[PDB]
């Protein structure tokens, strides 16, 4: 390697926060080899990709302007007002112009052709021949009823985004020879077992055992399982799954390797153990601890690896079937159906999952058969892309390349504005691929390289997992470290500053933990430190400006140290506030964000994500439920940082507002609270307006998730009338609707008033709109289990959500269903509300 060449992969090892070169933790070559694989989707993406609006990265969208938003234009014109030095025009634009239209528009209208229409505060342009109605920001504009203010300055050089020159019938068996741990100590000497299991995709083929042996830190057995599977009928992407009873510890092992050849020799791997299914068993990773692990000793040995109709009922057998949720399991009456018409169930797409779970893949013939059945892709290839369907087949209950390669080929369809929607859940994905290399890790890559806002994104939410998943980093690490090396210096810079602060700011914030109480109340010795050492980094430590990781337009300049503080929680995180480092802002507003050590903020990130899915889906049928899904970003273990939404006070300090005593509770405050808030009549009944479908939005939203039985506390309103929910960190009620809140509406206790109807009416389209995707939300759904919350009952667990979408009903039983919801509200009132903390001491 260059001298140079070498201070270059430091560079890049303390932006992933993990050194892909280290081999220690490894028992092949399969990781190096997947280093080698991307550097040409790399370079072949870099190259492809336009210089001059990757440099811009244009945020756009195909999709139509909502109804909702057009009723915001009574007009078809447009207000965009233009900023350049003092003075600023305005010009009035039809919701079809475009970019060069208007900059052509400018220079006529004034008693060239290279500059650009930015936004002013941001890093947004407004660039290419979209049509202005197709710009996000705009259209977040029209939503909030602000003006398009457009600074005239001059393109940035795409030079900056420059990338570094690129320098047999045998049965198969196994022989487990022993396991050797350290130290076992527990209490009781119960015996101990192995359970040698062949996979696929959860499936298992096969099943061997060891004679139960009582514990002692080691144990020899020499013993040869001997497996029923052909090693000729032994399928691609096979594992080896290795267990330990008395389950208390796992590994795995591919079987064929990322060369299609068998596995061979001796193995010592290190295991993983269990926490007092999900996607960390399923791993091809072992336990970089070598010292604490307990160790399993293996060999191997044993290379290649080359008409007529259905009758009238039958057919309606098979259409029902496929006719049924993503969980509805099959039973081998169901399986053997889809299997014997294959070629029937080909025909619907929405078969596909159900009909790929129906093949028995320790049988080459038959997995033969299958690929001859992919092949005759044409009525598949042809279909409108179903995101759900594409989902169902990344998920762990598939394991062959080629089924998940062709839901990746269906995502090739998606425009960024929809990679940015399920990039969360995509990458998680990734867990489930059975290889490092991956149709998936390579579309997950040519994405963030052809555009720096899914780059920016997919950056943190890889560098999120490789810093708090060792079961995944390395995978991970492989991964970022491909981005990476194609992004550019220009963003790598914005990387290098990022990091930066937040480690920083992550050592302040549990340095003020350490400082406090086990719980009570904020000191002054502590707003004392607090302020003390943020100046003590304020000056020679804080880079001068940086992107805000959860919004990358956005740069935020020095501390305000002023408006700093810890917050008076249970954990110490910490209020700090930013100024904005772009002087062209037409603002003096600060940029908040919230820094917790203690929660697991990768579910608040699942979750606020799953909302943002529900805040489209309302879009594809013309509602607007006023949701405010907060930027939260996840940076390490238990570790992240949050958005402050402007202007927005707990519901509980407006009740504790007046007295507060523990819990007596009135239902007249909020409604004040509000024409406190508002200063004219006018923007009051606005405000009633927005709170009305915020808190509609939320009713439907958190109650699908069944995260609907939540404390006052964490759900906050905006002084401009919008409600929201915080903290999605882990007798009953359905949602939170508090008689505070009818109040607002106008009821008061078993009453009906105008607003309420309006109220009622809102939430049964929601409902009824997210009903349209039910497929999709158990999906997202279940792989947000499996990859996001602890261990879960890949049943029990769920089966939940099934439910609260009223699976199998029409739209009237579940429509009445979900107003009995409302109803267990009204008859409640204050009750869990109240009952909500009763317990303290
Ligand atoms: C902590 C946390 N963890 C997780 N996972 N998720 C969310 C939150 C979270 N987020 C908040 N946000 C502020 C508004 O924008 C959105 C975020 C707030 S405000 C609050 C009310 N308070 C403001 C006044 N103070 S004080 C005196 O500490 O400043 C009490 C707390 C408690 C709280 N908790």
């Amino acid at each position: 390697m260059s001298e140079e060449s070498q201070a270059f992969q430091r560079q890049l090892t303390a932006l992933i926060g993990y050194d892909v070169t280290d081999v220690s933790n490894v028992h092949d070559d399969e990781l190096e080899f997947t280093r080698r694989g991307l550097v040409t989707p790399r370079m072949a993406e870099v190259a492809s990709r336009d210089p001059k609006l990757y440099a811009m990265h244009p945020w756009v969208t195909s999709k139509p302007l909502p109804e909702y938003l057009w009723k915001k234009i009574a007009n078809n014109c447009i207000f965009i007002v233009i900023h350049r030095s003092t003075t600023s025009q305005t010009i009035k634009v039809s919701p079809d112009d475009t970019p060069g239209a208007i900059l052509q528009s400018f220079f006529t209208k004034m008693a060239e052709q290279d500059f650009v229409l930015r936004v002013c505060g941001r890093d947004e342009y407004l660039v290419g021949e979209t049509p202005i109605k197709n710009f996000q920001w705009v259209r977040h504009c029209l939503k909030n009823g602000e003006e398009i203010h457009v600074v005239l300055d001059t393109p940035p050089d795409p030079a900056l985004d420059e990338v570094r020159k690129e320098e047999c019938d045998r049965k198969f068996r196994v022989k487990i020879r022993g396991i050797d741990i350290p130290v076992l100590p527990r209490n009781t000497d119960l015996t101990v077992f192995v359970e040698a299991n062949i996979q696929h995709g959860q499936q298992v083929l096969c099943q061997r055992r060891t004679s139960p042996k009582p514990f002692t830190e080691e144990v020899l057995w020499n013993v040869w399982l001997e497996f029923s599977i052909k090693i000729k009928d032994l399928p691609k992407g096979a594992l080896l799954n290795l267990q330990i009873y008395c389950l208390l510890y796992y590994v795995n092992l591919l079987l064929i390797d990322h060369r299609f050849l068998l596995r061979r020799g001796e193995y010592v791997l290190h295991m993983w153990q269990i926490s007092g299914f999900n996607a960390d068993k399923l791993t091809s990773a072992t336990n970089p601890d070598k010292e604490n692990s307990m160790s399993i000793s293996i060999l191997l040995d044993n290379h290649p690896i080359a008409r007529a109709e259905m009758p009238n009922q039958l057919r309606k057998q098979l259409e029902a079937i496929i006719a049924t949720d993503p969980l509805n399991p099959l039973t081998a009456e169901d399986k053997e159906l889809l299997w014997h018409f294959r070629y029937e169930s080909l025909k619907h797409p929405k078969a596909y999952p159900k009909l790929f779970s129906s093949v028995k893949w320790g049988q080459q013939e038959i997995v033969a058969k299958t690929y001859q059945l992919l092949a005759r892709r044409e009525v598949w290839d042809q279909s409108a892309l179903d995101v759900g369907l594409t989902m169902q087949l990344l998920d762990c209950n598939f394991s062959d390349e080629n089924v998940r390669a062709i839901a990746v080929q269906k995502l090739e369809s998606l425009e960024d504005d929809d990679v940015l929607h399920y990039l969360l859940q995509l990458v998680q994905a990734v867990k489930f691929e059975p290889y490092h290399d991956s149709a998936l890790a390579r579309f997950l890559l040519k994405r963030g390289l052809r555009n720096k806002r899914i780059g920016h994104f997919l950056f943190w939410f890889l560098r999120s997992e490789i810093a708090q998943s060792r079961h995944y980093q390395q995978r991970f690490a492989v991964i970022l470290e491909a981005y990476l090396r194609g992004c550019g210096t220009a963003m790598l810079h914005d990387f290098t500053q990022q990091v930066q602060v937040i480690e920083m700011l992550q050592k302040v914030t549990l340095d003020i933990k350490s400082l406090s109480a086990e719980k009570y109340d904020v000191s002054s010795q502590v707003i004392s430190q607090l302020k003390q050492k943020l100046e003590n980094l304020q000056n020679s430590q804080l880079p001068e400006s940086f992107r805000v990781p959860y919004d990358p337009g956005l740069k935020a300049g020095a501390l305000a140290i002023e408006k700093c503080k810890v917050m008076a929680s249970k954990k110490k995180p910490l209020w700090l506030e930013f100024k904005c480092a772009d002087p062209t802002a037409l603002s003096n507003e600060t940029i908040g964000i919230i820094f917790k050590h203690g929660d697991d903020l990768r579910q608040d990130m699942l979750i606020l994500q799953i909302l943002r899915i529900m805040e489209s889906i309302w879009e594809t049928e013309s509602l607007d439920l006023c949701l405010l899904p907060y930027g939260c970003i996840s940076t390490g273990d238990k570790i992240g940082m949050i958005e402050i939404v402007k202007d927005a006070t707990t519901i509980a300090k407006i009740q504790q507002s007046t007295v507060g005593n523990t819990g007596a509770f009135k239902d007249e405050v909020l409604n004040h609270w509000l024409k406190e808030k508002s200063p004219t009549e006018e923007k009051f009944q606005a405000a009633v307006e927005r709170f009305v479908y915020s808190c509609a939005g939320y009713c439907v939203a958190t109650f699908v998730l069944g995260i609907g039985d939540r404390h006052n506390d964490n759900i906050m309103i905006t002084e401009t009338g919008n409600l929201f929910h915080i903290d999605f960190g882990h007798e009953r009620v359905p949602f939170v609707l508090t008689p505070d809140f009818l109040f607002v509406m106008g009821t008061s206790g078993k009453k009906t008033s105008p607003h309420f109807q309006k109220f009622q009416d809102i939430c049964v389209k929601a409902y009824l709109a997210l009903r349209h995707h039910t497929n999709l939300l158990i999906i997202l759904f279940s792989m947000m289990l499996m990859t996001g919350m602890p261990q879960l009952t890949s049943k029990e667990d769920i089966e939940y959500i099934r439910d609260a979408l009223t699976v199998g009903k029409n739209e009237e039983d579940a429509k009445k269903y979900f107003l009995d919801q409302i109803e267990v509200c009204r008859d409640k009132g204050w009750t869990v509300q109240f009952n909500w903390f009763l317990h303290l001491v």
